[PDB]
């Protein structure tokens, strides 16, 4: 076979929704809005963080309201947030801009 047509651009082609951008301030302890008034998730453990993208996985089950996965090892976002994501899946209208 070809075994590699071409690698001009080094980047995959896909998109996920279970990815929360970890805050930069909180990490050091500067964020005042907190995971509550802050859109970015605040990892308390700060262990499942990738220094490559700086994003944490999102528990799909939990989002639905029932999280009983096997040894759930994903971040659990707050209520306000949990929704922000849900809406995305369920076709709906968007609010104005800030
Ligand atoms: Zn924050
Ligand atoms: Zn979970």
């Amino acid at each position: 076979g070809s075994s590699g047509s071409s690698g001009s651009t080094a980047t995959q082609k896909l998109l996920r929704t279970d990815k929360l951008e970890v805050c930069r301030e909180f990490q050091r302890g500067n964020c005042a809005r907190g995971e509550t008034d802050c859109r970015f998730a605040h990892p308390a453990d700060s262990t499942m963080i990738d220094t490559s993208d700086n994003t944490v996985t999102v528990c799909m089950d939990y989002i639905k309201g029932r999280c009983m996965r096997e040894k759930c090892k994903y971040f659990h976002p707050p209520a306000h947030l949990q929704a922000k994501i849900k809406a995305a899946q369920h076709q709906a209208n968007q609010a104005a801009v800030a």
